[PDB]
């Protein structure tokens, strides 16, 4: 009875790019098909004077046949009419790293503690997502406080993803 249509999902009201800038540690991830970032995932958000948001990310990614590499990624965000919904062009500093262009939604944040991100790469014909991913970010790499954890869990359920996350470990691999 829950609505899982992507078009129904609420996102962060009056999203403030400047307040969102700085270091975000991925605490949990819902993987898309053909997952890329594995763990040790840390993102750095910036906004420039024209108000355009960009980011970098580092994380371990496992090329198949189990080659471990620390990916260094770059992302640039094109605004839409919703201040919390973006198009993210991304690529690796190395040519061979994955590149592409994903929807990037800030579903919720309080700027100084937690953030919930969401991307639907491909819709189902009923408006639900066929291929999604989602990061939960923390300002503190040791994790969220209980109050924020509980808010995030609610947001995870609203995205119809709450059963599908895994924890992201940080152990200095990069
Ligand atoms: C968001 C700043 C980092 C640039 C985005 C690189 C992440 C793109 C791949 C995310 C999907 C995945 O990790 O499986
Ligand atoms: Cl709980
Ligand atoms: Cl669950």
């Amino acid at each position: 009875e829950r609505d899982c249509r992507v078009s129904s999902f609420r996102v962060k009201e009056n999203f403030d790019k400047a307040r969102f800038s700085g270091t975000w540690y991925a605490m949990a991830k819902k993987d898309p098909e053909g997952l890329f970032l594995q763990d040790n995932i840390v993102a750095e958000f910036s906004v420039d004077e024209t108000g355009q948001m960009s980011a970098t990310a580092k994380g371990r990614v496992r090329l198949l046949n189990n080659w471990d590499v620390c990916a260094d990624m770059v992302g640039t965000f094109t605004d839409t009419e919703d201040p919390a919904k973006f198009k993210m062009k991304y690529w690796g500093v190395a040519s061979f790293l994955q590149k592409g262009n994903d929807d990037h939604w800030i579903v919720d944040t309080d700027y100084d503690t937690y953030a919930v991100q969401y991307s639907c790469r491909l819709l189902n014909l009923d408006g639900t997502c066929a291929d999604s991913y989602s990061f939960v970010f923390s300002r503190d790499p040791n994790g969220l406080p209980p109050e924020a954890q509980k808010i995030v869990r609610q947001r995870q359920e609203e995205l119809c993803l709450a059963r599908q996350y895994r924890l992201i470990v940080h152990n200095g691999y990069c």
